[PDB]
């Protein structure tokens, strides 16, 4: 086995616990270099003398270059000293430890995680554990209120072609009125993107955090949406926008106009002054350039407990969580405090972070729940849509992003296919419903959080910004309901299948000729098969699947009962057909 790939560090997503005395360890070597892992370990003061525990380290998945172990160690004592041994192909054998690697068990040292504190063990809220968020940009969701509408709001039908500056005033008068809507739909929760005070149609350029904006509304419309929604068993999560902030930010045009005595200069990153006009702006921004976006300076004391407040000002109204904009420029102190600050007032309160990139250090369980899975997105995208890659490739993609963070943070990524800053997924797929279909079936029924992108269960269609924020389609008979109802019996699924919100994934097959990908998501004796025919041809499968885990099966979305033959299950699909086997337990 080549040593040189073998990888494992006794803490991030590696050694972590899922209990106060559970310990989950992840090892991690080249693609079938190793055929066994098992972990000898015990209390880390126990003597040399007494017997170490074992544990076997089953495969857990398989990157495209990496196999990935996982074992759970029992630890009583709330500390534990570990050591891996791992098994050749042929049957050649090593020990791995701190020390490094040796044929003799004592020479490789031992890795070792100190203490288990109950306060560090990344809890996450249940509710949370399984959920369906419905995406909503409230500009274009529905106008309730025509009476609070902008100057120049233009009509409202399915051939609006948004400008950067356009407005179709959509309020929360109107989510409000659209609650029976999205109840049976389904969804568990509401994502809005920023309600707050600011000259812009997309609202990042906040002009006061603590008043909903005027054409969306006021304070009492908004609590009449969280009451109306949660009566409903729907929560309500807000857009944090707390990196940078609009030039109408109150202590901004301050700086603005008292210059340099300006007792909020050291709330921004101001180079020289007075500040500036247009792009060419003397004051730190968010990207480049951009006027109307002066960065925030959350190091600043001052700054910190202001926005604090404005967070505690809306957790008030009942609020169920955030979503942080930008995320990943303030920084970590500022998260950890937040969440402090917000796990107190609220212990069920959902943080999801928005970062492109490896979110690992927000992800120990001391700042974010989760994130964007932008991964899940790039798959699905390439897999499913732009036929870009196959069936073991997406395998392969699936599994590298899976094994990036704890499980904790895993379990509840907000799987999205598009957001108001793409080009709709239906669009992606050149149209093709079969297409798209399969790619919600998928998204229903894998591991993490779906977000639903207002007017995708309908059928509406757009490029990227503003192209993709265009006015939701309320006539009836203007919206494909035969999706609608689609999305309705995924969702009543995942809500009745424990499996899909509460257990793990697992590859099944990948046939990269037949572009066909099957996984099993498991909890308890409960087994859920899905097989995804991803091809434009009916085709033949027979996967693997011993009479243990049981024998028969029934699909979910037909009723069809099929059975095991020896081992085995033949299986027929039509083009880009999807089946949800369920094992009955
Ligand atoms: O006026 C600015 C902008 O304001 C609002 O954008 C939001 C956005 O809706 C939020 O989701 C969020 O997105 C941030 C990410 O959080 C941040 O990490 C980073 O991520 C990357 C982007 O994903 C990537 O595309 C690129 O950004 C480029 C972009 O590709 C360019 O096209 C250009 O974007 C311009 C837009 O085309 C234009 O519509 C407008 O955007 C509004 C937006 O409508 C509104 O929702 O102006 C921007 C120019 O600023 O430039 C950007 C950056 O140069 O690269 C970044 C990281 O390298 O950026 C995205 C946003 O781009 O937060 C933003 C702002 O709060
Ligand atoms: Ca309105």
């Amino acid at each position: 086995m080549l040593l040189e790939a073998i990888f494992h560090e006794a803490k991030g997503s590696y050694a972590y616990p899922i209990s106060e005395t559970q310990l989950r360890v992840r090892l991690r070597a080249k693609k079938g270099d190793v055929v066994r892992c098992e972990v000898l370990y015990a209390d880390r003061y126990a003597s040399p003398e007494e017997e170490l525990a074992h544990a076997l380290a089953g495969k857990a998945g398989s990157d495209e270059r990496f196999d990935y172990f996982e074992a759970l160690l029992e630890c009583s004592t709330k500390r534990v000293k570990y050591v891996f041994l791992l098994t050749g192909p042929q049957g050649e054998a090593v020990y791995f430890g701190e020390t490094g690697f040796s044929a003799e068990r004592s020479k490789a040292g031992v890795f070792q995680y100190a203490y288990i504190h109950r306060s560090e063990v990344f809890t996450t809220p249940e509710w949370a554990k399984e959920a369906v968020i419905y995406q909503i940009f409230p500009e274009r969701f529905a106008n309730g209120d025509p009476s609070n509408d902008p100057p120049g709001t233009e009509q409202w039908a399915k051939d609006a072609r948004p400008r950067h500056d356009s407005f179709y005033g959509g309020d929360l008068k109107g989510v409000i009125d659209r609650l029976p809507y999205l109840e049976e739909l389904g969804v568990t929760a509401l994502y809005f993107t920023p309600i707050f005070a600011s000259p812009s149609h997309h609202k990042y350029d906040t002009a006061d955090y603590l008043a909903i904006d005027p054409q969306f509304g006021d304070l009492p419309t908004f609590r009449r949406l969280v009451d109306e929604a949660h009566r409903r068993g729907i929560k309500i999560i807000l857009d944090a926008v707390f990196n940078h902030a609009g030039d109408q930010f109150f202590a901004f045009r301050d700086v603005l106009q008292k210059g340099e005595q300006s007792r909020y200069k050291d709330w921004f990153f101001i180079e020289d002054f007075p500040v500036s006009k247009t792009s060419r702006t003397n004051y730190e921004t968010f990207a480049v350039q951009v006027p109307a976006m002066p960065k925030l300076r959350t190091e600043n004391p001052e700054v910190k407990e202001y926005l604090f407040d404005v967070a505690r000002f809306w957790m008030e109204q009942g609020i169920d969580g955030w979503r942080l904009n930008v995320a990943n420029e303030v920084d970590h102190a500022f998260w950890r405090e937040f969440r402090r600050l917000v796990k107190s007032l609220n212990p069920d309160a959902l943080i999801v972070g928005e970062i492109w990139h490896d979110a690992s250090g927000w992800l120990m369980g001391d700042q974010f729940d989760s994130v964007m899975n932008y991964l899940f997105r790039e798959s699905v995208i390439r897999f499913f849509a732009t036929g870009e890659i196959h069936a073991e490739r997406f395998d392969a993609e699936l599994t590298r992003a899976r094994m990036l963070y704890p499980e904790q943070a895993a379990q509840g990524l907000w799987n999205l296919l598009d957001s108001h800053n793409t080009e709709r997924f239906l669009t992606s797929c050149g149209g093709n419903e079969a297409k798209f279909r399969l790619a919600v079936l998928f998204q229903m029924t894998y591991l993490g959080t779906p977000l639903i992108y207002y007017g995708d269960e309908i059928g509406m269609a757009g490029a990227t910004d503003p192209d993709c924020r265009r006015p939701m389609i309320w006539e009836e008979k203007e919206q494909n309901r035969g999706l609608f109802e689609f999305y309705k019996e995924l969702i009543r699924l995942r809500h009745r299948l424990a499996s899909l919100t509460r257990g793990n994934v697992r590859s099944w097959h990948a046939d990269k000729q037949a572009n066909l990908y099957a996984f099993v998501r498991t909890v308890q004796d409960q087994h859920v098969g899905v097989v995804l025919n991803n091809r434009g041809e009916k085709q033949t499968v027979l996967l693997q699947v011993p009479e243990s885990g049981g024998k028969t099966w029934l699909d979910c979305l037909t009723g069809e009962e099929v059975h095991g033959k020896q081992g085995q299950l033949k299986l027929t699909l039509r083009p880009y057909q999807g089946m949800i086997l369920w094992n009955g337990r």
